[PDB]
């Protein structure tokens, strides 16, 4: 049995306070607490919960849950302003709780998304009472995941998307009811529902509604392509390997967090008791079902198995309860292509042989009718592949790791932009043997370009035997951050630079009758913004003035460009 109080105001240093609501247990004594720190009103459980765990079992159990709006939304007082408040407030937030008589010294925190960032700015702060955290399709570093990301180009489809949400809940929470408010949730649902059309615009900067809305999308998203001084403030990642705070990490294949989800792991795993669990789902999408790929029911996420793993972390680090643990796997992934879930005792995979897939073939490796090819020899003779990059005609993002623009077929089929001449295809023969590829996946490519500054994007794809083409992992490279996000250079027309291509993380098995075939472009709109060919301010420019640029890959003996497969044989 249990008791809900709702709206108690919490007291931050400032003087501020914020709302929370306390579910707690009718139990004789203090009881140990998790906190949720939530940006999509805290009255509303059933939206987030669906993606993380049935949380009432942990006030059933004996647990006491805490749910907060955070600053400046709905019951909560101040100005919201995303991430730069959270730390502080997160902060004070945990020494309140501490406070209480309620609370027996042990404090615990779980969430998905944004209420799973705000663990990692809670867990820096170096209260003694938080024993764990439970951050699900998180981040430690904000512009590495979702905003940018490691190679350098704006998630803009991300930031959009969730700025036109966040937009929506802004305006039903505010002072008084506005005239121009019936006109804006209609231009807020415009953008919903065709992302792709409002990143399309020129200059990129130039957002009337979303500005005046939510100014942080222009004042910090937009205007820092760099992960400069204003990021760093802001990253926790730096911060983690001087932690010992348990971690209870998951994540999904396809989800836009996911790089930098699985890079926390391997940050906290060292100092204490880290888990992984890793599914085949993207952000919106949990189900296992997409439109042209069907991981099975036993993909769908497991919100009771997940319930009991967390009510056993829990038990062991708040509790004190020395064998909660007893059985439970310190990484659990799903492996796709064989369909399965497999325990392991490590990530990266203790076994993994980082394998290069060498580019290679005869003729021209343009389009899937090409003749690129992939093989782990090095290709014998000297050859180039050549096309055209036209900012207005980018190759449109198709499954991969999309938050809000149709993101919800993470394992798309990329036959769709196989006919286009920009989309270099590379395939290895049809394969006799099963291939396992689970781990990081990186590309490492010879390139030249007619411009000053272009991206090269690389995607990981299993060609299925009736045809079906299916999208795995990808990344970007954006030219002028090719060996830093921090201080960009451009680059010398025609010259060849070797440059990698970060394409975050998969587990496949590449079963006989498919082939292992890799996708080089340069562009990947709107997952990526696109690049002007210019080598000015790309979010500042008008469609007008950017330029067309002339991209060349290289393969060879002298230029061996490869992606190379964290291989994995059992
Ligand atoms: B999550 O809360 O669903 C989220 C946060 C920031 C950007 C995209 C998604």
């Amino acid at each position: 049995n249990y008791s809900v109080a709702s709206n108690v105001m919490v007291p931050m240093r400032d003087g501020v306070r914020l709302a929370v609501d306390l579910y707690r247990p009718d139990a004789d004594g203090p009881v140990p607490v998790l906190l949720v720190r939530n940006p999509y009103d805290k009255f509303d459980v059933f939206a987030w919960s669906t993606q993380s765990t049935n949380w009432l079992e942990f006030v059933r159990d004996g647990y006491a849950v805490v749910i907060q709006d955070t600053r400046g939304l709905f019951a909560s007082e101040g100005e919201f302003v995303p991430h730069v408040d959270d730390e502080a407030d997160a902060e004070d937030t945990l020494s309140w709780i501490l406070e209480q008589a309620w609370c027996d010294g042990n404090v615990g925190m779980f969430g998905v998304s944004y209420l799973g960032v705000t663990q990692w700015q809670a867990a820096v702060s170096g209260v003694g009472g938080l024993k764990a955290i439970a951050p699900s399709m998180a981040s430690a570093d904000l512009y590495r995941a979702p905003w940018y990301g490691p190679g350098g180009a704006l998630s803009v489809e991300a930031l959009l998307g969730w700025s036109a949400l966040i937009g929506t809940g802004l305006i039903t929470s505010r002072s008084d009811a506005r005239p121009e408010d019936a006109a804006d949730f209609v231009q807020l649902a415009a953008i919903l529902n065709d992302v792709a059309g409002a990143a399309s615009v020129t200059p990129l900067a130039e957002q009337p509604l979303l500005g005046r809305l939510i100014p942080w999308v222009i004042d910090q998203v937009v205007d820092h392509p760099d992960n400069d001084e204003s990021w760093q403030s802001i990253s926790l990642f730096e911060r983690l390997g001087g932690l010992a705070t348990p971690a209870l990490i998951t994540a999904g294949w396809y989800d836009g967090f996911v790089g930098e989800s699985l890079r926390t792991f391997v940050a906290v795993k060292d100092n204490a008791d880290a888990r992984l669990v890793v599914g085949p789902w993207s952000h919106s999408n949990l189900t296992g079902r997409n439109a042209d790929r069907k991981f099975g029911i036993a993909a769908t996420y497991p919100i009771q198995e997940a319930t009991t793993m967390h009510k056993a972390f829990f038990d062991r680090h708040l509790r004190g309860e020395t064998d909660a643990l007893a059985g439970v796997p310190k990484v659990r992934l799903f492996v796709m292509g064989i369909d399965e879930w497999r325990d392991e005792t490590d990530w990266p995979l203790p076994d993994t042989a980082y394998t290069p897939f060498y580019l290679g073939g005869s003729g021209a490796a343009n389009t899937s009718t090409g003749g690129g090819t992939l093989s782990t020899s090095i290709s014998g003779t000297e050859s180039a592949d050549t096309y055209l990059y036209d900012p207005a005609d980018p190759v449109p993002s198709l499954g991969g790791t999309l938050l809000f623009h149709n993101g919800d077929n993470g394992p798309a089929d990329q036959r769709p932009i196989h006919d286009r001449d920009d989309v270099l295809c590379y395939s290895t023969e049809v394969l006799t043997d099963p291939v396992e590829v689970t781990g990081t996946v990186s590309a490492r490519l010879f390139v030249s370009s007619s411009a000053v500054d272009t991206d090269f994007t690389a995607k990981l794809v299993d060609v299925f035997p009736d045809g079906r083409a299916i999208a795995l992992c990808d990344g970007i490279v954006r030219m002028r951050y090719r060996e830093t996000l921090v201080n960009p250079t451009l680059i010398e027309a025609g010259e060849i630079y070797e440059v990698a291509i970060d394409m975050l993380a998969t587990s496949n098995v590449f079963l006989p009758g498919h082939r292992i075939m890799v996708q080089v472009s340069s562009s990947n709109f709107p997952k990526y913004d696109r690049n002007s060919n210019t080598g000015g301010v790309i979010a500042r420019e008008q469609l007008e003035e950017m330029c067309t640029a002339v991209n060349r890959i290289h393969r060879g003996p002298e230029h061996p460009s490869h992606i190379v497969l964290p291989i994995i044989k059992r």
